[PDB]
């Protein structure tokens, strides 16, 4: 068996030892090999993004480190950067004084290190603790990151609203629209008024509203309350993208540096 494999169909199953489903994850997804379990002819003991289960030989193709693309982390004494495929890169956490720059570090879970554990600032944040930031402050952030033409400019209201009707950080929703939607910016998210993704008040602050009511009652009310990864919180079942997690937190760390920290 070789130490890494990619994800053969559009999505597979990660099952648990007794063949229930514990979560899924995308094409393309690298999982690593864990030798501390059996793996056989039909099924492979395999860890991914926290997540310790089983896959099945024909959903996965075997890689050669040598030749292929493995994730790895990496600090540019400043950042720590999380690179999911070749050249591209998530932002997860500050630069370490335990990290060597320039230096490839592996993880199967991306908290725990050769080294150092990482504390990255919004991955397991609960996401019923209210944002510091206003909602004009949060109308600020497009001027900052020169995003323009978006429908989500002017909803630092409806997303404090939100907020304080739902109980849901509004940085996360923030953060959660404008990577589901290119800051809105996408068309599709225009026409289809689905700036979440999700399978005078106007259509946007409808939508806005309408989602932060829909992660209320299936992720929140049902124990999913931070972001997490393939083990726990909403990457679960939210999204086959076993970064997802790691994505809409490097959103909430671009945005909250933008405007001061305060979060």
């Amino acid at each position: 068996n070789a130490a890494y494999y990619q994800v053969v169909p559009v999505t597979a199953n990660v099952y648990d030892s007794d063949g229930e489903k514990l979560s899924y994850i995308s094409q393309g997804s690298v999982v690593w090999l864990d030798k501390d379990r059996k793996s056989d002819d039909k099924r492979l003991a395999i860890t991914i993004s926290g997540l310790s289960g089983y896959m099945k030989t024909e959903d996965l193709q075997a890689l050669d480190a040598s030749k292929d693309f493995i994730p790895y982390y990496e600090s540019d004494g400043h950042r720590f950067y999380h690179y999911v495929a070749q050249n591209a890169s998530i932002p997860v956490a500050s630069h370490l004084s335990d990290m060597e720059v320039g230096k490839k570090y592996y993880s199967a879970d991306g908290l725990h290190f050769d080294g150092f554990k990482l504390e990255n600032p919004f991955l397991f944040k609960d996401l019923t603790e209210a944002t510091n930031y206003s909602a004009e402050e949060l109308d600020k952030v497009f001027s900052l990151l020169n995003i323009n033409n978006s429908l989500l400019e002017n909803k630092g209201a409806t997303f404090k609203e939100a907020e304080e009707h739902y109980h849901i950080n509004a940085l996360y929703l923030l953060a959660h629209s404008a990577l589901e939607s290119n800051w809105g910016r996408s068309k599709i998210a225009k026409d289809k008024n689905n700036f979440f993704g999700i399978t005078t008040f106007d259509d946007v602050d409808k939508g806005i509203l309408g989602a932060t009511k829909w992660i209320k009652e299936n992720y929140i009310d049902r124990g999913r309350t931070f972001l997490g990864n393939k083990a726990s919180g909403m990457n679960v079942e939210y999204a086959s993208d076993p970064y997802w997690g790691e994505k809409i937190a490097s959103v909430m760390m671009k945005i909250n540096e933008k405007l001061g920290g305060k979060d």
